[PDB]
């Protein structure tokens, strides 16, 4: 990559200034945005609050739902002290694609609405002024990146979204966004891979930097104190009684890289990792050379008015939530989530499966570079996680042809050679691949609805024979893989009760669970349940769609339902 | 005051950083976290959001419920070149009050928690390396501090919050905190008030620096254009042909106040400010010397899972929502609100009654009039160059039918007037109880506020009839006093929740909530001196739980998540 995907830190060598707040912002249904000088400063703008979506703020339809181009604008003072350095815009996302602009001048473009985007402003900066950032935005969703829709034009030419996926086109920036400054040589890029010997630990890493200079590279432990430290942009760090991240039971240890001259430190770059290691064997998934079940949800970005606007409140309740059923893992279904979340697994102890937004497959070309693209960015940003432990690559494509291998192999290759730990890769499979993709990967994740999609209600008792029918068939394919069930879920309005139970009820839910969780436990070889969803979630509006998806085991609210209790006590 | 109220800004003379972000938490039920060194780091932290309420994050009740003393604790990088600046640490808040350490030394306490706290950190503050901050905070609630109530001790030790209002006792770091650096001869405080003269407009203006070097002021327009400059700390800004700020149709002008030294500059303030007079004249309420009529709601600072945590996102949520109900005022029920409220009502146009914590107040009172004039001072010196503040809210139903009261109040009006530079509309609202003949305090109001709950609270449901009846012979009281003052009613409602429909309509549906405001309007059109109506509450919001409170209170118009109840779009169409 042309930039770095290093979270942004503050020290002698680099400064970094919030940009967060109260933005200015302009619709362009016309799209006579770049034709009318927009990026030298919106003509007519309101307000919108970053990191938001900026659908759920307006009171009107049309604002909601606009797709197409839209634009942000803000302004910032530069310290006089950072000219002479590389200085940066940084945001977390710019949801779906978009072209940075600052004073005036073209820097970057991007695509993709899940990961960071990287502006280099060094050459147009000017330090000890007010400087000037525009963005143009737009939202809408095609066949050739990701996640994939279609663009409908109503007869006046205004622009709807259409999903091939069952959450709604949030956008806008999401997340947090700083300006940053570096110095002229810095850390750009680090691994870390992990192996376990006796006691001890090697923490074997490599250091990219954008210069020729010496790097140092240390560990401390979680008290600060130095436990390894060697020279060379690789090598190996060896830690006597290293004390392992483990699951629910986290322990950080501080790596800290420096570049040097002969009079000093040019750059140091710290954070925080765990040492850990987790590899597949037959049937069992192990971490730290033991076994571990999966217990836990795909989650969403999704928050009453925020949307997916990312926020530090949201990821304290719902680890809080996540803690009290009991749960050790999530998915970040259905794209990468904002950085904050991985840190904050990586404190607590969770699992996370993390997942490239390749969600509504099916131009094939460029969709497939778009997906590598993704995937590249994803595995570079969140590989030093301790909490991250798989790639999901894909959440229900088509498998059942010649050409989707092809497709899929080249995704995974770029995965394994972008992941220095190369550790577990899979992707979510919808019912239609019956049981050549799935040997891509190194356990399987399926997502079934028996008793929702399939056979629901009076039918459940003929669900479960029809689940345990098509696990039979898994079971006699004796495969030796693991099996993580990455979706199984009820909508269910909070508050509707029945006796006996219906589809929709409060009581169903717990019903169908109990019934899941019957055939989950029939079959050795399943190593993970996530459930789907944990809490209530926007979608596009629909006959199927009350108010978005209800298969939250947890209100939008953060509330439990009835069958969140279910999950307490089995995952206890 | 001894510091700025000032909101921190950066330019070439005044630094600004962020501490926003995950802080480091502990309680401390036992109360030894001074006795045991937190001071200089907590001995075992959880993470908590800053800025946020603490107490909704929590799947237990005693956390969630927790009274007493806590503690929050950060670390930041301060750039070398803040180095022999002036360094402080500025809390948006600290509810309700605390102590603020830097690197283990004690540095400031303040009691009130809905207003800044600064803390002067020059002496101790590390340029170039990394620094810390602990605060140690306390939510109990009393009767010489505001807003008022008690901490019961349940048997074991355990603190329990016993408001003598009716919100949750939401507390915590529940706004932005910064740390900023600033020159050594600064500006402090400056304060506005206008005149209109036909076509132009004066801006008369005072500022307080913290030295003696010469003072300019510039004015320019909404595009940074030069319309007025004077020298001196007191002068008049004169703009010709001044666009004014206008209700709902804003215009901001930014003041730019230097202090200079003969080939230089020290210091550099800018502010947006509206040009705009708020008067009262008989019964009518004058902004820019046309009547206007008060259309909108008392609030909350209260939102699903962040309590009362600050967010752009529901700023911005709840103005599009006041705009859909074509409102142009909201009180600050019952607390300043963070300064982004009113930053946000200035650009769009919005009236704001600005309402001290002087709720529940119903030997220990010359202590609570000492608290109570200090948040009045620092509400004050916090907002009064805002366009959008006309009216000062100096109590929320307190005793008012004694002698002591009125010598309580006539000090806190007495020490309103000392502040506020322009002398604007100050009131406060009045329970029932207040009867028109036997009231000692309303004399000291510019206009008169009252919260009335004919149809809820007194003959409700099936006796609506007689409450309108019981609603007019009050009125008809007041009438006769002959008062010649504005009225303003700043609270009516009902309890409604949300999808309860009934036929015919009950206490508690949303039918009931349209009938019960259709009762209201129409005694309140039948009264020439009625010049206002702020509905309670815009949108349903967090109480102590109990017998009387369905998940908090429910007299919202909106919905906690911000959208309609049926009686929402009764408001919208009278107010067009
Ligand atoms: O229909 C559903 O609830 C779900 O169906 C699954 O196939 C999708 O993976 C998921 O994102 C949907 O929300
Ligand atoms: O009972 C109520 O709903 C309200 O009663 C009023 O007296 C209070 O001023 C207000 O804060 C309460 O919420």
């Amino acid at each position: 990559l042309e930039y770095s995907e290093l979270y942004p830190i503050q020290n002698e060598y680099r400064m970094m200034q919030s940009l967060d707040g109260m933005w200015k912002f302009q619709f362009d249904p016309e799209e006579i945005g770049k034709k009318s000088g927009w990026e030298n400063g919106l003509p007519a703008p309101v307000s919108m609050p970053v990191p938001s979506s900026f659908a759920d703020f307006f009171t009107d339809h049309k604002e909601r739902d606009y797709c197409g181009d839209f634009w942000y604008e803000t302004e910032f003072y530069l310290p006089a002290e950072w000219r002479n350095k590389k200085i940066w815009l940084r945001f977390g996302s710019i949801t779906h694609r978009g072209t940075v602009y600052c004073n005036g001048m073209e820097i970057t473009s991007h695509e993709g609405g899940f990961l960071p985007v990287l502006a280099d402003i060094s050459t147009v900066a000017k330090p000890g002024q007010v400087n000037q950032v525009v963005v143009k935005i737009n939202n809408e969703l095609n066949e050739t990146s990701l996640p994939c829709g279609a663009t409908k034009i109503l007869n006046n030419g205004r622009k709807l979204a259409k999903p091939y996926f069952d959450f709604f086109n949030y956008s806008g920036l999401q997340r947090s966004v700083w300006v940053i400054a570096l110095p002229e040589e810095s850390v750009k890029d680090y691994s870390v891979d992990y192996e376990l010997c006796g006691t001890d630990a090697l923490v074997k890493y490599e250091v990219v930097t954008t210069g020729e200079h010496p790097v140092i590279v240390r560990l401390l432990d979680a008290e600060g104190e130095l436990v390894a430290e060697t020279e060379g942009k690789e090598g190996i760090l060896q830690v006597a009684n290293a004390r392992l991240w483990e699951v629910r039971n986290a322990y950080l240890y501080q790596i800290v890289i420096l570049i040097t001259d002969g009079n000093g430190v040019l750059d140091e770059y710290r954070e925080k990792i765990g040492i850990r290691t987790v590899r597949i064997e037959g049937t069992k998934i192990l971490l730290n050379d033991r076994p571990v079940y999966l217990k836990g949800f795909g989650k969403h970005e999704d928050f009453p008015i925020l949307g997916r606007g990312f926020h530090w409140g949201i990821v304290k309740r719902d680890f809080e939530c996540l803690k009290w059923t009991n749960a050790n893992c999530f998915r970040t279904s259905h794209y990468p989530y904002a950085e904050e979340w991985y840190q904050f697994a990586d404190e607590e102890g969770f699992l996370i499966i993390d997942e490239v937004p390749a969600v509504g497959m099916m131009t094939v070309p460029e969709l497939l570079k778009s997906h590598i693209a993704d995937t590249e960015e994803m595995i570079t940003r969140d590989k030093n996680h301790p909490s991250v432990i798989a790639w999901s690559l894909f959440n229900e494509p088509e498998t059942i042809t010649d050409y989707a291998y092809e497709y899929f192999k080249e995704v995974f290759a770029a995965a394994e050679t972008y992941d220095f730990q190369s550790r577990p890769m899979t992707g979510a499979f919808e019912k239609n691949s019956k049981p050549k993709c799935y040997p891509l990967c190194d356990f399987i994740c399926l997502n079934r609805y028996y008793g929702w999609y399939i056979s629901g209600g009076p039918e459940i008792e003929e669900a479960e024979e029809l689940f345990r029918d098509e696990m039979d068939r898994w079971k006699a394919k004796e495969l030796n893989v693991p099996f993580v069930f990455t979706e199984f879920g009820t909508d269910t309005m909070a508050g509707l009760h029945k006796l006996p139970s219906i589809m929709w009820s409060e009581e169903y839910q717990k019903e169908y669970l109990e019934m899941n969780f019957r055939v989950f436990d029939s079959y050795e070889f399943v190593q993970g349940e996530l459930a789907w969803n944990f809490a209530d979630f926007q979608t596009t509006e629909g006959i199927m769609r009350v108010d978005g998806n209800h298969k939250g085991v947890f209100t939008r609210d953060r509330q439990p339902k009835a069958a969140a209790v279910v999950f307490k006590d089995r995952w206890e």
